[PDB]
Formats: C-alpha cells, structure tokens, sequence
C-alpha cells in the first residue's frame, strides 16, 4: 500500500552479536510492527474503511488491479508504538496483547538493521541464538512466539512497495496464509504467502514449544490452489518439540517442582548444529535459570526415537512427512544459510484455544481453559518480555 503522511517512529532495541574469544558485544537494531497492522485506510474521498481483512484479497473495486490498488490504499506511519503495545528499554522489548484502553494489538514485530531499510539477516546454520524471557503473565491458550521466516530483506521494495521493511512488509510463513497485499503489493488473485519458517519459540507459563518448517520454495512463493495446502509447497504441522508430547510431564512449568519454574524469568538457547560438510543436522534446545544450566530432557515415550535434540530421525518417527519431504534437516539449515528475519509476536486463538500448545498431549490446560473469555479472568492483561536477544558461536551467548 501507499506509505502517508504520518511519521513512522521505530523503537530501538539493542542486541549483541557473541564470539567466544570476543564475548557478547552490543549492535544497534530498530522494530517495526507488521506491515497490514499499521492504519491501512483509502484515499481522499473514497470514504472509510479498509482494504481488505486478513484471509481475503482486497476488495476489487478500490483495488481492481496493482496499480491502483497501491494508490488508492494508504498505510499510515505509527508515531507512538506504546499504543499497539510495543515498547522498548535498552536491551528488552516488551509486548502487551491487551491495553487498558480496550484494544487487543496482539502484536508481531520485525527486527531491522541500524539503517531502518532493511531487516537484519541471521545466518544460523552452525551458531547459535539466545534470549532471556518473562513468561509469567501467559496462562494457558496465550501464545508468545519468537521465530524466522524467510522474508525478502527489504520487505521487497519495489515501484508499487516504495514503504518496504521500513514499514514492515513482506511477511510469509509455512502456512501459505492468504492476506490482502503480499510484497507491499495488492493480492489481486487471493495467492497465499509462503515460505521456510523456524519456529525458535512458541510458548505460555505452561508449555513451552519448538518447530522447523521447511518448503520446496526459496524466499517468499505466492501459492495458488493446491500449493497452499498441506499436500504443497510448504510444511503447516512443522516438527514438533515439546517435554509433554515425549512423556516427560515435569519439565517446565508453574512452580519449584518443574526444572524450568516459569514463575520466574529464565534464559533460552538454541544451538543450530552442523556436519563437517556445513549441513544443519540438529536443533538442541537447553535453559538457564538462576545461573545453573537446566539440560535438555531426553525423549521417554515409546515409539519415539531416544534422543534429547530435533533430528531426522526423530521427525521422521513422529509423523512429520511433509516436514521430510519438502528439505528435513538438511533443508532448514538451508534456509537459514540464505539468510532470515526474526518476528516476535503475542497472540489467542479464538478458533481452537491454542490447544496444539498446552492442552492433552501438550501440556496441562483444561478443556476450554485456554478460551480467550477465560484468559481474561485468570490475567486480565496478558504480556511477555523478551530481553538480551543474543547469537553467534556455539557456546558463547550463555
Ligand atoms: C527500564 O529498565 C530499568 C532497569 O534496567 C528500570 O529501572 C526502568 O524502570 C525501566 N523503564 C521503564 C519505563 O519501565
Ligand atoms: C510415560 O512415562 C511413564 C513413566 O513416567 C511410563 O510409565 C509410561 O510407560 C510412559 N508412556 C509411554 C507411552 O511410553
């Protein structure tokens, strides 16, 4: 859509970049809030309204065709990002779904270089990231999520998309979701965004969830018909990782007797291992919490391979065959290779409660109990603080 009038003021946010020799140094980065998120209106006098709701093209006759679609749609800059619930200070970054006004934000939000132009690329095959969370005002059916996807670095800057990643666009993920402009651009045909995506962190006080995505595509792919669904060109199911869906119950939860206690903050570190060709081969996810490691759980449910990391084998045992077939292993730390943006995001799920996250083989929350109407009794104002974003050689961010 057409950038306007009113200025876009990036919160700044600084992270560090770590070698073992070196330690962890600070970088200087800036936030941006999704593209389709910022006040996307029409022009002088075509009257109020939108351009269009997440799932749908835009509507055919302010946006008939590209063309017009990228003038006679404006997307507003956002001066104050504390009334979308994102705020920064120094080295941590704070996202609140719900504000006392009324509003849900439920924001997602890019990390861009110190230029504001273009998205700061992770190259994580053979490294490692790193960060520290509070996780203590997310109840069951909440979800905060750090994860890659494999966006274009400017958010696809083009004639029509003059904004690009300065104002957040570009967004894809293994889903192939359908939304009104993809690539800045008006989608005309309703195509669904596509593209790899790692899924580093998706996780509330009571589970805690982590999951490769791989497609048969590089970079952002606009699907059409069977593409965009689960026997196409992306993974929707991912490789899934959880202590309760391997049978160990009290690894990670509310209180002194789980090995992670999310009644207080703790540290997450996930290790992108590699072969001696340069291949990923393995995701190992380990915590720290009051300065002591916490080890990975092994597996402990038949069926399922023994193991403490994210593998083939492993992915393979458990069912996730789109997962092998469109890259596995090999094919995620491809991805990463050529380059990913990060996204941070907090966000319900009115449709099914979140359940693929912490209810029945997932974790402990009650049927029902992760309903939005629900969440809201237990903690009116739910949020989540991501805080010393770090990566770099293995072994040095902790
Ligand atoms: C920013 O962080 C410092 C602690 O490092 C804290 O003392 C201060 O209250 C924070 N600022 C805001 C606006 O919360
Ligand atoms: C789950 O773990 C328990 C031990 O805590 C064990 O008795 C049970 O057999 C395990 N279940 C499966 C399906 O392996």
């Amino acid at each position: 859509q057409k950038p306007g009038e009113t200025k876009e003021v990036h919160p700044q946010l600084t992270t560090f970049r770590c070698t073992k020799r070196g330690g962890c140094k600070p970088a200087t980065n800036f936030i941006v809030l999704d593209s389709l998120s910022h006040p996307i209106h029409r022009a002088e006098g075509l009257g109020p309204g939108g351009c269009g709701d997440w799932g749908n093209p835009p509507p055919k006759d302010v946006c008939p065709d590209v063309e017009s679609c990228a003038k006679n749609c404006i997307m507003e800059g956002i001066p104050d990002y504390s009334q979308y619930g994102v705020t920064t200070n120094g080295t941590s970054l704070r996202l609140q779904h719900i504000l006392p006004d009324g509003r849900v934000p439920s924001p997602r939000v890019y990390l861009l270089d110190k230029t504001k132009r273009r998205y700061e690329m992770l190259h994580l095959t053979g490294f490692e990231f790193t960060f520290d969370v509070d996780a203590t005002k997310l109840p069951c059916g909440m979800n905060s999520a750090l994860y890659l996807s494999e966006m274009h670095p400017t958010g696809a800057k083009s004639k029509y998309n003059p904004g690009g990643a300065y104002y957040g666009t570009g967004y894809c993920d293994a889903q192939c979701f359908v939304t009104p402009f993809i690539n800045g651009l008006g989608n005309i045909e309703g195509k669904g965004s596509c593209c790899n995506a790692m899924d580093i962190w998706e996780a509330n006080s009571r589970a805690s969830h982590v999951a490769p995505h791989t497609c048969n595509k590089k970079g952002l792919y606009l699907c059409e018909g069977e593409e965009c669904a689960f026997e196409g060109v992306c993974d929707k199911n991912g490789c899934g990782w959880n202590n309760y869906r391997v049978n160990v119950t009290d690894y990670y939860g509310r209180g002194e007797e789980f090995k992670v206690n999310t009644l207080k903050p703790f540290t997450v570190v996930t290790q992108f291992l590699a072969n001696r060709r340069g291949k990923l081969e393995k995701i190992h996810r380990f915590y720290v919490q009051d300065g002591k490691v916490i080890e990975s759980f092994y597996t402990n449910k038949e069926g399922v391979p023994y193991t403490n990391m994210i593998d083939d084998e492993f992915c393979e045992a458990t069912g996730s065959r789109k997962y092998m077939e469109l890259g596995a292993t090999q094919g995620m730390g491809e991805a990463l290779t050529r380059g990913m943006v990060l996204a941070m995001s907090i966000w319900w799920d009115q449709g099914g409660n979140m359940e693929w996250l912490d209810h029945g083989e997932a974790g402990p929350c009650a049927k029902g109990e992760g309903a939005p109407s629900n969440i809201v009794q237990v903690e009116p104002f739910p949020e989540v603080t991501y805080t010393n974003l770090r990566w770099g050689e293995i072994g040095s961010t902790y």
